[PDB]
Order: structure tokens, then sequence, then C-alpha cells
């Protein structure tokens, strides 16, 4: 009857989750523990014998609630432990990258749906060099920035790179963000000027 703990959530997936847990307090390991999910309109109750379980079927963007109660026959039930999980954003799309004339390179990408903010980091390849972090893009809106600058300190993604050094080798890893703050799997580019 006792409360599950250390509770954790492995995201494979913007659409399914891993939910691991553990027990134990006292009557060794052998116990049964249900599931409640509540992605509105209806009320899925998942019951595993081991002590993780695979929730499938989820939205990208928004946050869903789950609570785990341990039982051990029947009735014999314990106690509730809640646990709100957020799913990440479906990564961004359609990376692609256009360099202009030698100093200067765009890159544009589709956003999605889920997404309401993105979070480039741009790197240098080589150099006896920089690693900036463009922290909070907006879709729909067109950028462009000297990322060098930086350093001393429809709904796409327009975002143009100028003042760039010929010769060195820049990765783009973008990341998709969302209102609830939580990243989505990133996305890559490279390109030399
Ligand atoms: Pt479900």
């Amino acid at each position: 009857p006792s409360p599950v703990f250390d509770i954790k959530a492995v995201s494979i997936s913007p659409t399914n989750v891993i939910l691991t847990w553990k027990s134990n307090d006292t009557a060794a390991s052998e116990y049964k523990y249900v599931v409640k999910h509540k992605m509105e309109n209806e009320k899925t109750i998942t019951v595993v014998h081991q002590p993780w379980c695979n929730i499938t079927g989820l939205r990208p963007a928004t946050s869903y609630v789950f609570s785990i109660t341990p039982g051990i026959g029947n009735e014999t039930w314990g106690d509730p432990r809640v646990i709100k999980v957020i799913t990440e954003p479906i990564p961004v799309s359609d990376l692609r990258v256009a360099l202009t004339g030698v100093r200067k390179a765009a890159l544009s990408w589709s956003n999605g749906n889920g997404t309401a903010s993105c979070r480039m980091l741009l790197e240098s390849i080589g150099s006896h060099r920089l690693q900036v972090n463009i922290s909070g893009l907006k879709p729909g809106v067109q950028y462009n920035i000297n990322p060098y600058l930086l350093q001393s300190n429809s709904r796409d993604t327009e975002v143009l790179l100028v003042g760039l050094e010929p010769g060195t080798r820049y990765n783009a890893t973008v990341y998709s963000q969302a209102a609830n703050g939580t990243e989505g799997q990133p996305q890559a580019i490279e390109f030399r000027t």
C-alpha cells in the first residue's frame, strides 16, 4: 500500500512516453499498480504488474496528468501519486540552408503546430571559433544577425547569418520550444563559406 516514488518519464516521442517508477517500501517486490490518463472526453485506466508503463497516443505540445496507485490483491489498494507530464513539440521540419554570398548564409525551416518558439545553436567547426546560443526565435518572423557580434558580451522561420568568415565550416542546431518551456528533438544542418 506504500506510495510510488522516484517517478520519471522517459520521452521516446512527442506522441508516447515511458513512465518508470519504483515502490518497495517493505514487502519485498511483488505488487500491482494502476495508471490513469485524463486526456479529456475519455478516462483511461491502465494496470500493469511491472513497475513501468507505456503511455502512447498523446499530443505533442500539450501536457497530460497521470496518477499511479500501487495495489497488492483486489480491494487491497494503496495510495495515489500524481505526476504532471509535458510532451515534446514536433521537431522543426523542412530544415534548409541557402548561402547568398560568401559572408552570409540564410537558413529556413518550417516549425509546426505545437511549437511556440525555437532555440538555435550556432557553432563554427575548425579554428586555432564561436558557439553562440540564439535563444527565443519566433515562428512566422524574419531574423538577420551577425552571430560573431553576439559572441562578445504561414509559420516558418527565416534567419540570415551575416558577417561569416570564409573557409570555416558551421553547424546550425535548431531546437523547437513550446509555451510550456519544453524543447523537442534537435535538427541540425551544416554549411561552409
Ligand atoms: Pt490515452
